[PDB]
């Protein structure tokens, strides 16, 4: 029984119930994420920006079944083209807008990675990706508005690949947390 999360804390409680088992019902998780109405006071603690690039701020470690984190995107900040390491990845906008660009897995031949589609993720919308859907890049293309997103990855992963758009070549990146539980972790 999926009820509307009343608050971020309530959402987290619900997520622990939805991830109690071994499998993930993606549509239900996505629906619950979407139904949480972003309330900036509830996540201000986690929304720690860096001037030069987006930051990843751990909110909840789940049952070890998932990482829940908040990403803070300054104007013009964006990600690499990346995969998600055999995990589910949900992305819900808490503030602002992000452009998500989808790419196919490259062939072995060095070739330009051509976008296969793009879309604009708007406040409160929840997107979903996994390796079977493809790779993506996420960008805050705004010149005037920071964006903040809530990401849930299951299982948790701390490495992924970045892909060079000119060639499809990939390199392994270790992801770091800017903060954990509201505490800056330099
Ligand atoms: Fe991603």
């Amino acid at each position: 029984e999926l009820l509307k999360p009343r608050t971020l804390a309530d959402l987290i409680r619900i997520l622990h119930e939805l991830f109690a088992g071994d499998e993930v019902n993606v549509e239900e998780v996505q629906a619950v994420l979407e139904a949480y109405e972003s309330n900036p006071a509830e996540w201000a603690l986690y929304a720690k920006f860096d001037q030069y690039r987006y930051t990843r701020n751990l909110v909840d470690q789940g049952n070890g079944k998932f990482n829940l984190m908040i990403l803070c995107w300054g104007e013009g900040h964006g990600s690499s083209i990346h995969d998600h390491t055999d995990s589910h990845c949900f992305l819900k906008l808490l503030q602002g807008n992000l452009k998500e660009t989808l790419f196919d897995w490259p062939d072995k031949k060095s070739n330009e990675m051509i976008k296969k589609s793009e879309r604009t993720l708007r406040e409160n919308q929840c997107a979903y990706i996994n390796d079977s859907i493809g790779l993506h890049r996420v960008e805050n293309v705004s010149h005037t508005e920071p964006a903040v997103s809530l990401h849930l990855y299951s299982p948790p992963f701390d490495t992924c690949h970045a892909f060079d758009q000119r060639t499809g070549h990939k390199n392994k990146v270790t992801m770091t947390f800017h903060s954990k539980f509201g505490i800056r972790t330099p």
